[PDB]
């Protein structure tokens, strides 16, 4: 490996609209698991995508990790994956404990709440 990341030249593939979200997580105990499953889904020559499958609601993510269902996977902890169990096997290292998974989040969105509960995320 390489320590030593001090200022990022650019380094992001994403929609030329979409937009990101660094989540970090913690392992305070590797007993822990991310809970957080993932699939491909290809149907692309261009680019497949690892995205999440399955988000357990009591997981290090779903206890923080903001991360869902549905969550296009860019980079954990600052890498670029490039397959699905490399997806999961970063997850699944004794060493990382600060987990930072990066996903593509829309922003704004079309307007279509109206829900009577605790919720509406807005920018700043």
């Amino acid at each position: 490996g390489s320590s030593g990341s001090s200022g990022d030249i650019h380094q992001e593939m994403d929609r030329e609209e979409l937009e990101l979200e660094e989540v970090d997580l913690y392992r305070m105990n590797s007993q822990d698991k991310l809970g957080l499953t993932v699939c491909y889904r290809t149907d692309d020559e261009d680019d497949i995508g690892i995205y999440i499958s399955e988000i357990d609601p009591n997981s290090i993510a779903a206890k923080d990790g903001r991360i869902r269902e549905g969550d296009r996977i860019i980079q954990i902890n600052g890498i670029e994956v490039q397959n699905r169990e490399e997806a999961v096997a970063l997850l699944t290292s004794e060493e990382n404990k600060n987990f930072s998974l990066l996903i593509a989040r829309p922003e704004l969105q079309l307007d279509e709440g109206w829900m009577d509960d605790d919720s509406g995320p807005s920018s700043g």
